[PDB]
């Protein structure tokens, strides 16, 4: 029970703003109804968080596209009022009585290098995230949490094997040389816009806060930027078998001694609900010069696969759309069997 009259205050100015913000198009705005307000103002996580500090981002940013934050694990429980019907709209069909199958990241002999002569693929990359079990999330931790939680991760990582090991960099006390380096890489990132600011996710900065990437940087990871970790496995190439089975190995070695926040129906818990269920987005980087004259045939092959293409002649980003409801091995699948079918009609062309 959240009895803090002065939380609730700030609640009800938040929302009689969202109200008459007849410009707001936000997911909160939509979803946010009176009765729902009602329904949750007044309850509170375990870990301390309020609706305040699932909703202030949106109140504050009105031109929000979902404008609502997890603040702890917990939230997508005590707040699914709210949660519920925005994960629905978002992810386009994904009801309250759904449920996330359970992880597979499947046969890792599926996978394939999808662009064995170098043709068409520049580069593949999957990405995936996760939260710590036992930690709040951004809006709610604390300086000492950061640090206690970067110590146990760095950890982990220093006894990853020959193919991962590599350099941890703390953004706290970085040097110039080496922070210019890591843009160069397109590596470092950096404290957040107004809009994870308004959510307090980028508080007690840089303290926990981290780079690592293996030696031969085809691995890189991101600690406490908007999830407690962002795991990226990426090359030159089209060998999704290898990019695929080194982002596996890796949060294998991590999980063997940090547990992950994962919850039945909704997969694994993120800070934005845009980034349940698998986390995954598996991309490539592909040069598709005589797909690019027929966009609509590229823009229709690539949805029969639930894939989005993005132009950057004829070069594109090409990323798995799908989150919820399915594996993690569908889903990177999906992606290979979509690519292989478009460098297929490219060629026929």
């Amino acid at each position: 029970t959240m009895v803090d009259q002065a939380v609730m205050d700030k609640l009800d100015a938040g929302f009689k703003k969202l109200q008459a913000a007849n410009e707001c198009h936000s997911l909160l705005k939509k979803h946010l109804t009176k009765d729902i307000y009602d329904q949750l103002k007044c309850k509170k996580t375990d870990m301390g968080a309020t609706l305040l500090d699932v909703v202030q981002s949106g109140m504050e940013n009105l031109d929000s596209g979902v404008g609502i934050y997890a603040p702890d694990a917990q939230a997508y429980k005590t707040f699914s009022a709210l949660f519920d019907p925005i994960i629905d709209d978002y992810h386009k069909g994904f009801k309250p009585t759904d449920k996330h199958p359970k992880t597979d990241f499947g046969d890792l002999n599926y996978f394939v290098n999808v662009d064995p002569k170098n043709e068409y693929v520049i580069s593949t990359r999957v990405r995936c995230g996760r939260s710590l079990q036992g930690y709040p999330f951004n809006p709610m931790l604390t300086e000492a949490q950061y640090k206690e939680m970067e110590d146990k991760v760095k950890a982990q990582l220093a006894t990853f094997d020959g193919e991962l090991k590599g350099t941890y960099y703390p953004l706290l006390g970085m040097d110039k040389a080496t922070q210019q380096k890591l843009i160069d890489d397109h590596f470092l990132f950096k404290e957040g816009d107004r809009f994870l600011q308004a959510a307090n996710a980028c508080r007690y900065w840089p303290v926990g806060r981290g780079i690592f990437h293996n030696d031969k940087k085809t691995f890189l990871m991101w600690v406490n930027e908007e999830d407690h970790l962002r795991i990226i496995s990426m090359q030159k190439g089209g060998d999704l078998k290898e990019v695929y089975g080194r982002l596996v190995k890796a949060v294998q070695h991590i999980e063997k001694k940090i547990p992950f926040s994962r919850d039945d129906r909704l997969g694994f818990l993120t800070f934005c609900p845009t980034n349940l269920g698998t986390t995954i987005r598996a991309s490539v980087h592909i040069k598709l010069p005589k797909l690019a004259a027929d966009r609509k045939k590229l823009e229709e092959v690539a949805a029969r696969y639930n894939l989005q293409v993005r132009g950057t002649g004829g070069v594109y980003d090409i990323s798995n759309k799908r989150r919820m409801g399915l594996t993690e091995f569908q889903a990177v699948k999906e992606m290979q069997d979509g690519i292989l079918e478009l460098i297929k009609i490219e060629k026929s062309l």
